[PDB]
């Protein structure tokens, strides 16, 4: 443990997802000697999915972990300095910028924020009570515990549908709960889903919200659903409940210091360059932390590249 | 031939759009244009496509993108659009022999090499003036050649030619280059220890040659106006690219040839000034112009179009 013998670098990148690692590749080739803080989820959100089929140019068989191992190797090839830490506090009122991690503090002249997003929970007291004892937000992490069991999935987007598909090969049955009667997942995934609904072991509970997670002193034994149209409730017996209701941008540490809207970092955007510039000159943002609309790996990688070229131009304008 | 979605262009923006459109069950039809695979098919080394191991080549990446689009059953058509009508719905586009219509359109027709516009430069095209080093470089085996330009393309072309030609004369109107720093390091190693010669603070004043082709160039000093002559067998022009938008003039809002799009943080960012027409890649980006950013906006254009098509019912 050190006393603010701060590590200074010209360019600091927060995050080890596709935006952060693409930013590193471009910044290293620009001779910026980037330093990248991985955060607690090394490799980012893709490391919890098993198949990526829309990373353009890859043959059948890519996995999430596989792509992000390649991305780390690529940043390392250009001598990116990669540090396993997690930033818990920042000071952007001062130059150089100061970021406090759990291991050390860091300072920089330019900062790329690509801290991505974390799984959202419903915010129920019973959901919180059963976390780790049958409530989970990560099906690849916890699915194998439910072999031949009944499990629930809550949500109606790409993550929920993918998690229900993944669990259907492990669990005896998957109860997919969603508050409307149609899904916003990719159509190819909806086709796979509906094939398992009519021929397989997925059961739909549309127009439902999770009212309460039910359980004993050991863990989950069911969920109560509420009909969104009538207010009536029913019970479903399951041993596990996977929460797949979206991801929230990881921006809590920047509150009050960057312009933000609904937790997303605002950037210049536009067609005239400097499109990833935040409200603080010299701080740029890339990936899911500033995109509430597209939220793909390829679009995250693309804005990661833009943040590195923006930062390079900004640092060049200093000297 | 009608389709819900037509994509113009077989570069990384077009093919990423096709992958996403195909997975959205839109049955995309993609027109390749004349340069099948796009600009990247003319570079030998791609080192900043994130996640690829050492040794990726342009044609190799673009072969992979095409297979990816084919896997999801994109319909890929070798044709080139010479005329469009956007005042009608569905939109109508005319290729070399057949006509196409669509309810939604993604334009990702990229950019093509600019020439200086000199009379002698025009006169010697195909006879020693070229804008593509990997297409023509083999013809100058152990010869002296010139490259004009100061960006990533000119520096990469001078480096590529330096393994083929005896001497490469790199001509640029300032004394520093705007290429990636790692490429400038490689260039300066071959300047000090190899067969590349810098002619900084120079512009190409005239291409010289005989009845068969180029035999020299006249350079002009940008500070004094004095001139000198260089003996070369070939001149490669690498002064940037210009967006392939001529066929859209008068039907989409444009600025300097770039198609304008909504942009912004609220979605529909690739929407042009015509509802149901979207643009992605180098046709709408004059600032970043990389394969990875083109792929990203091709993804956005496919998701914008899917929402548009859904809204029709
Ligand atoms: C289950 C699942 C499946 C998916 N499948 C696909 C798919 O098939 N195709 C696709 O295109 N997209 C997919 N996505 C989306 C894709 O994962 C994201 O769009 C992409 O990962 C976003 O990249 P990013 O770099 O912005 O953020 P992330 O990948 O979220 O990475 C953010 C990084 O920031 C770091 N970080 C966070 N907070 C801090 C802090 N305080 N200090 C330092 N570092 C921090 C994290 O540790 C992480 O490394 C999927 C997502 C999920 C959850
Ligand atoms: C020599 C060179 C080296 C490069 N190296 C790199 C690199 O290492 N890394 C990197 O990231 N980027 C590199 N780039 C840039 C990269 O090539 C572009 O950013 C990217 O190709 C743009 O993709 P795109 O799909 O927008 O356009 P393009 O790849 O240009 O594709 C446009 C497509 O549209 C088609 N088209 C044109 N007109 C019509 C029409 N009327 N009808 C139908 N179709 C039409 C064309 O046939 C072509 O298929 C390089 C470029 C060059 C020239
Ligand atoms: N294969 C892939 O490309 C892939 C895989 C995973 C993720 N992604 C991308 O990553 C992003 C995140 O995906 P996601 O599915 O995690 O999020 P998402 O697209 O935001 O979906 C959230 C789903 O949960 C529902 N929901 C949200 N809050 C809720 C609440 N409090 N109670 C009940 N239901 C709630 C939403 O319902 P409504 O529909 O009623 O709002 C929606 O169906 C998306 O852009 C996605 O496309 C892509
Ligand atoms: N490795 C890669 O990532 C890679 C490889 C190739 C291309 N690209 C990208 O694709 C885009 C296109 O690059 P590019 O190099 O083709 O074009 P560019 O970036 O526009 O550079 C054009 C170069 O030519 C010079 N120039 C322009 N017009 C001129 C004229 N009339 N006479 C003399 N000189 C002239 C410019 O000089 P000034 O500098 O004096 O303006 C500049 O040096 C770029 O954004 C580039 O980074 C990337
Ligand atoms: C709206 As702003 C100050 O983040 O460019
Ligand atoms: C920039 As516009 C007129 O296409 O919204
Ligand atoms: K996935
Ligand atoms: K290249």
């Amino acid at each position: 443990n050190a006393m603010s013998d701060m590590k200074h670098s010209k360019l600091l990148i927060l995050g080890s997802g596709p935006a952060g690692y693409t930013a590193a590749v471009y910044a290293a080739r620009a001779n910026l000697n980037p330093v990248l803080i991985t955060g607690m989820q090394q490799g980012g959100q893709l490391t919890t999915t098993t198949e990526v089929e829309n990373w353009p140019g890859d043959p059948e068989g890519l996995t999430g972990p596989g792509l992000m191992d390649r991305m780390k190797e690529h940043a390392e090839r250009f001598e990116t300095e990669i540090i396993f830490d997690h930033i818990n506090e920042v000071d952007f009122s001062t130059r150089p910028f100061v970021l406090k991690g759990d291991a050390a503090s860091y300072s920089c002249d330019a900062l790329i924020i690509s801290t991505g997003a974390s799984a959202k929970y419903l915010g129920l007291e019973s959901e919180e009570a059963f976390k780790g004892r049958g409530v989970s937000a990560c099906a690849t992490c916890d699915g194998f515990f439910y072999r031949n069991q009944k499990v629930a999935v809550v949500g109606g987007g790409n993550t929920a549908v993918e998690e229900a598909l993944y669990l259907s090969n492990i669990a005896a049955e998957v109860h997919l709960i969603h508050r409307r009667d149609s899904f916003r997942a990719e159509k190819i995934l909806i086709n796979r889903l509906m094939d398992k609904v009519q021929n397989g072991n997925i059961v739909l509970h549309t127009d439902r919200v999770l009212d309460e997670v039910l359980g004993d002193e050991m863990g989950v034994t069911g969920v109560r659903l509420k009909d969104v149209k009538t207010g009536g409730t029913e019970e479903l017996d399951v041993m596990g409940a996977f929460i797949a209701i979206g991801h929230s941008p990881n921006t809590q540490i920047f509150q009050g210091q960057l312009d933000m809207k609904d937790g997303y970092i605002l950037v210049k955007s536009g067609l005239e360059g400097n499109a990833t510039q935040t409200s603080v000159e010299g701080i740029f943002a890339a990936g899911d932390v500033m995109d509430h609309n597209y939220r793909q790996a390829i679009t995250s990688a693309g804005t990661g590249c833009m943040a590195a070229l923006d930062a390079e131009r900004y640092l060049d304008s200093l000297n």
